[PDB]
C-alpha cells in the first residue's frame, strides 16, 4: 500500500458539522443511513473524497436529489460538482458476522460493538475519515429487542419506540462535536452495574458499567475506580465530567486494551472484570489504570482532539502521563515511577533501536494502528513528564489551563500544546520541541572530578544521538538532567556556584558541558539522572561501593532502586560473557551482601524491597548488549536466581513468613507486603528442592486469592518443581470455562522454562480453552511464546521463527492488527547474531510473499528487510 507524510497535511476541502446515522442492526446484513449536513471550503473544481471500506453502496443523495456525478474508487467515494452547502445522504451495508478483523462494527459474542479508532468508522459508513472534521451527532438504532434489548451510542437517550416484528429503535444525541474515532455503537444483552457520582460543582452523573449476564460481581472495582478517577481528575487537574451519564461496555474481543468514546466507553473485558480470586493485584492496579486512562481522555482526547493522527501522541503522551500520575497520587509514587522505567528501560529503548522506530510525532505513516506504541505512548509521556519536570507543578498547570482555554472544541497539534506549556509558563521550549522529531534514546555520557583544593565539583556531561533506521541526521536534545551529590555521611551536599544556589536540574542542551559546584566539601558520591529526569541511557563510571552507598543513603527509593539495578547490570553482563565460554556463575560477595541488606533493613519500604529484589527481565537485559544472546541472558537470570537462594536461603524464609497476611486486601501497604513474600518465594524455589516443592504446593492450595496462588503456580513452573504438573492441572480443571483466567496458564506454558516448550504450545492451539477467534488467548499464548519466551522464540533450529511464520500465515487474513503485535519479536532480526538473522531474514521473506498480505505487516515487514 501506500505511505502518508506529515509535511502533506492539509486543511480540508470540505467540512460535515452535524451527522444524524440510523442503523438497522442485523449481524449478516446491518443497513446505515448517513445524513449529513457539510460545507464546501475549498474550490468547486475538487470533489468530496470521502472514506470508505468493505461498504456496500445502496443510494447517493445530495438536498434529496438521487446523484449522478460521482465515482467509487479504491477506498473512497468520490463526489463532483456539490453546492456549496448541502446536505449529503448515504445509504449502505455492512455486514458484522463477517468482520474478523475487528475494525469497526463487529460481533463480540452474542454483542455488536464498534472500534473506530483510528480509521474505523469508514468501515461503517462513507465519511470524512479524518480527526480534523468534527460534527455533532445524531444515533438511531432498530434492532430486534430479544437479541438487542440495550441499544447504546454517545451521549443521551432522546428517544424510543417499539415496533412490529418484535423490533425496536432508541436514540443519541451527543451534543458536543466529535471526530468520528470517537462514535460507539454497542448493542446486546447485558447485566448493568448502575451508581452514580456528584462533580465538585453539583452536576449529578450516572454510571452505568456492562458486562456480560452473570459477570455483575466482577464489576465494582471498575466502578469504584471510575469514581476515583473522576474524584482525582478534579482534584488535580480541575477537570470535571461534562455529561450528564457515563457508559462503558466491557466486551470479551478486543484487539487492544480500551477505547475513550466519549460517553460510551468500550473495553476489553480484560481491564473491567476482577473477583478476588479470579484476579491478581496487578490486574486491579491495571484495571485502576486503564479505567483511568480512557476517563482522562475526555478532556486530553475528547475536548480537545488531534488535528491529525501523526498527532496521536498529543493525547496517548498526555493521557498515559496522566494515568501514571494517578496511580502515583493514590499509590506509592516509587513502584509506579520503577514500573515506568523498567517499561521505558525494557521495551521502549529497544524499540527506539528497532526498524520501527520514529518519533513520538512520526513523520510517515502507512498503517496508523502501527504507531499505538511504546514511544508514543510511554516515551511521548516521559516527554510530558520533562515538560512538567522542566515547569514545576504550578507552571505546569497553568499551561493545561491555557491548553483548553485555547483549543477547547477543537483539534490541535503536539506543537498547539507545547506552545500553551510555554506561554502560560514562560520557560522557553523551542529546543525541547526537538523530542517530537527526534527518534532514538540519547546516550548521556557523565564525567567527573573532584577538586579538594577549591573544594569544587566538576561535572562533564556530553550527549549523543546515535543515527536510526528512520533517520540519518541527529542533533542535541535539551535535556533535563536532575542530581544529587552526597558527603560520606549520607547527607545532601547543598549546589551551589558563586554563593548562589542552583537548582539541581541541569539543563544539558549542547553535545557537551561542563558543570562547577562550589562548596562541595568533601568528595561526593552523586546520584546522577535522578528519578529517571529524562529518557536516555546513562554512561558513568560507577564503582560497586559508589552504587552500595546509594542504596543505603539516598533520598528518594527510585534512586535506591536504580543504584541496585546499575550495581547487578555489571555482574549481568559479566555472566553471560561466562556463559558464552561455558563457565558458571560468579558473584563478589559485597553484590550479594547488598541485597541481604535490603532483606533485613527494618525500615525500607516493603514495596522498594520487593522491586529491588526483583531481577530485571530478560528484555530488561537484552538492552545491555549489542548483540543479543537471549539463551544466555535466560540462563544466566535462573543461575543468578538460584545462587541468591542460596547465599540468602535463611533470610528470604524469614522473610516470606514474616509478611504473611490472613485477611486479603486490595490496598497499598497489603500490596507491597505481598509482593515482597512473592518475591522471596520466587527465590526460594529456585533453592533447595525439596523445601520448594513444600512452599510451593501449600502456597498454591492455602491460597485466598488468585495473587498468591498465582504467584505459587508461576513458581513451579520457572523452578520445574516436581509439584508443577499436578498445580497446572488443577489449574485447567478449575478455570477453564474462563478465559481471563486461562489466559494467565496460557502465559506461564508459553514462557515455560522446559525444553519441549514450543511443542506443548502447538498443543494448546487445541486446548479448550484456546481459539484463533480472540484477540486475548491469541496474546496469552501465541504473543507470550514468541515475545516473551526469547530462549525458545529463538532457538537455534529455527523452530520458534517457523511456528509464528505459520501462525501469521493465518492472522494476516483474520486480523491484521493483532499479526502485527506478533510480528513484532521478528522484525528485531538485526540485534541477533548472523545465523539467526539468516533464519529470521528468511521467515520474514516468507511473510513479505503472502497472497495478500495486509499494510500492517507490510510496513514492518518491508523495513525490517530494508
Ligand atoms: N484499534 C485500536 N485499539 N486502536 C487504539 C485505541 C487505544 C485507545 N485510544 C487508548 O489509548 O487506550
Ligand atoms: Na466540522
Ligand atoms: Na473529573
Ligand atoms: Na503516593
Ligand atoms: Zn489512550
Amino acid at each position: 500500500p501506500q505511505a502518508k507524510y506529515r509535511h502533506d497535511y492539509r486543511a480540508p476541502d470540505y467540512q460535515i458539522t452535524d451527522i444524524d446515522l440510523t442503523f438497522d442492526l442485523d449481524a449478516q446484513k446491518t443497513v446505515v443511513t448517513a445524513v449529513s449536513q457539510a460545507v464546501r471550503h475549498g474550490a468547486s473544481d475538487a470533489p468530496l473524497r470521502l472514506n470508505g471500506e468493505d461498504l456496500k453502496l445502496v443510494s447517493v443523495h445530495i438536498n434529496d436529489e438521487p446523484w449522478t456525478a460521482w465515482k467509487e474508487e479504491e477506498g473512497a467515494l468520490v463526489i463532483s460538482n456539490l453546492p456549496e452547502r448541502f446536505t449529503l445522504k448515504i445509504i449502505n451495508e455492512i455486514s458484522p458476522a463477517a468482520n474478523t478483523a475487528l475494525e469497526g462494527l463487529y460481533q463480540s459474542g452474542d454483542a455488536l460493538c464498534t472500534q473506530c479508532e483510528a480509521e474505523g468508522f469508514r468501515h461503517i459508513t462513507y465519511y470524512l475519515d479524518r480527526p480534523d472534521v468534527l460534527a455533532r451527532f445524531t444515533t438511531k438504532i432498530i434492532a430486534d429487542k430479544i437479541k438487542y434489548p440495550f441499544l447504546l451510542s454517545n451521549g443521551n437517550r432522546v428517544a424510543q419506540g417499539e415496533l412490529e416484528n418484535g423490533r425496536h429503535w432508541v436514540q443519541w444525541q451527543d451534543p458536543f462535536p466529535k471526530p468520528c474515532y470517537l462514535f460507539a455503537l454497542v448493542a446486546g444483552d447485558f447485566d448493568v452495574l448502575r451508581d452514580t457520582f456528584t462533580t465538585r460543582s453539583g452536576r449529578e452523573v450516572a454510571l452505568e458499567l456492562y458486562v456480560d449476564r452473570g459477570n455483575l460481581d466482577r464489576a465494582p472495582w471498575a466502578m469504584t475506580s471510575l469514581k476515583n478517577s473522576m474524584k482525582w481528575d478534579e482534584e488535580r487537574f480541575g477537570l470535571e465530567y461534562d455529561l450528564d451519564i457515563y457508559m462503558i461496555v466491557a466486551v470479551d474481543f478486543f484487539n487492544a486494551g480500551a477505547m475513550e468514546n466519549k460517553g460510551l466507553n468500550i473495553f476489553n473485558s480484560k481491564y473491567v472484570l476482577a473477583r478476588t480470586d479470579t484476579a491478581t493485584d496487578k490486574d486491579y492496579l491495571d484495571i485502576e489504570r486503564v479505567i483511568g486512562h480512557e476517563y482522562f481522555h475526555n478532556w486530553t482526547g475528547n475536548r480537545v482532539t488531534c488535528r491529525d493522527w501523526f498527532q496521536l501522541s498529543l493525547k496517548e503522551g498526555l493521557t498515559v502521563f496522566r494515568d501514571q500520575e494517578f496511580s502515583s497520587d493514590l499509590g506509592s509514587r516509587a513502584v509506579n515511577r520503577i514500573n515506568n522505567v523498567r517499561t521505558m528501560r525494557g521495551l521502549q529503548f529497544a524499540e527506539d533501536a528497532s526498524p520501527m522506530a520514529h518519533p513520538i510525532r512520526p513523520d510517515m505513516v502507512i498503517e496508523m494502528n502501527n504507531f499505538y506504541t511504546l514511544t508514543v505512548y510511554e516515551k511521548g509521556a516521559e516527554v510530558i513528564r520533562m515538560i512538567h519536570t522542566l515547569l514545576g507543578e504550578e507552571n505546569f498547570q497553568k499551561g493545561m489551563q491555557l491548553y483548553f482555554e485555547r483549543h477547547d472544541g477543537s483539534a490541535a497539534t503536539c506543537d498547539d500544546f507545547v506552545q500553551a506549556m510555554e506561554d502560560a509558563s514562560n520557560v522557553d521550549l523551542s529546543h525541547f520541541r526537538r523530542w517530537y522529531s527526534q527518534s532514538g534514546t540519547p546516550i548521556v555520557t557523565v564525567k567527573d572530578d573532584y577538586n579538594p583544593e577549591t573544594e569544587q565539583y566538576t561535572l562533564t556531561i556530553s550527549q549523543r544521538t546515535p543515527a536510526t533506521p528512520d533517520q540519518a541526521e541527529k542533533q542535541p536534545l535539551h535535556i533535563p538532567f536532575a542530581i544529587e551529590l552526597y558527603d560520606n555521611e549520607g547527607k545532601v551536599i547543598p549546589l551551589q556556584k558563586g554563593g548562589h544556589p542552583v537548582n539541581s536540574v541541569l539543563n544539558v542542551t549542547q553535545a557537551e558541558q561542563t558543570f562547577v559546584f562550589d562548596n562541595v566539601y568533601f568528595q561526593p558520591v552523586p546520584a546522577l539522572l535522578c528519578e529517571f529526569s529524562a529518557p536516555v541511557k546513562l554512561e558513568y563510571k560507577w564503582s560497586d561501593q559508589q552504587l552500595t552507598f546509594l542504596m543505603r543513603h539516598a533520598r528518594n527509593d527510585f534512586s535506591r532502586w536504580d543504584a541496585a539495578q546499575s550495581l547487578l547490570a555489571t555482574y549481568i553482563k559479566l555472566n553471560v560473557a561466562r556463559h558464552q565460554q561455558g563457565q558458571p556463575l560468579s558473584l563478589p560477595v559485597h553484590v550479594a551482601d547488598a541485597f541481604r541488606a535490603v532483606l533485613l533493613d527494618e525500615k525500607i519500604d516493603p514495596a522498594l524491597a520487593a522491586e529491588i529484589l526483583t531481577l530485571p527481565s530478560v528484555n530488561e537485559m537484552a538492552e545491555l548488549f549489542d548483540i543479543i544472546d537471549p539463551i544466555a541472558i535466560a540462563e544466566v537470570r535462573e543461575a543468578l536466581t538460584r545462587t541468591l537462594a542460596t547465599e540468602l536461603a535463611d533470610e528470604l524464609l524469614a522473610i516470606y513468613n514474616a509478611n504473611y497476611q490472613s485477611e486479603y486486601r486490595v490496598e497499598h501497604e497489603d500490596i507491597a507486603k505481598r509482593t515482597l513474600r512473592n518475591a522471596c518465594l520466587r527465590f526460594l524455589a529456585f533453592g533447595e528442592t525439596h523445601l520448594a516443592d513444600v512452599l510451593v504446593s501449600k502456597q498454591f492450595h492455602e491460597a485466598n486469592n488468585m495473587t498468591d496462588a498465582l504467584a505459587a503456580l508461576s513458581a513451579a513452573v520457572a523452578a520445574q518443581l516436581p509439584c508443577r504438573d499436578a498445580l497446572m492441572q488443577e489449574y485447567d480443571d478449575k478455570w477453564h470455562q474462563n478465559g481471563l483466567v486461562m489466559d494467565k496458564w496460557f502465559i506461564l506454558q508459553a514462557t515455560s522454562p522446559a525444553a519441549n516448550v514450543l511443542e506443548t504450545v502447538r498443543g494448546l492451539l487445541q486446548h479448550r480453552s484456546f481459539t484463533m477467534s480472540n484477540p486475548n488467548r491469541i496474546r496469552s499464548l501465541i504473543g507470550a511464546f514468541a515475545g516473551s519466551n526469547p530462549a525458545a522464540f529463538h532457538a537455534e533450529d529455527g523452530s520458534g521463527y517457523l511456528f509464528l511464520v505459520e501462525m501469521l500465515t493465518d492472522l494476516n487474513s483474520r486480523n491484521p492488527q493483532v499479526a502485527s503485535r506478533l510480528i513484532e519479536p521478528l522484525i528485531r532480526l538485526k540485534r541477533y547474531d548472523a545465523k539467526r538473522q539468516e533464519k529470521m531474514r528468511a521467515a520474514l521473506e516468507q511473510l513479505k510473499g503472502l497472497e495478500n498480505l495486509s499494510g500492517d505487516l507490510y510496513e514492518k515487514i518491508t523495513k525490517a528487510l530494508a
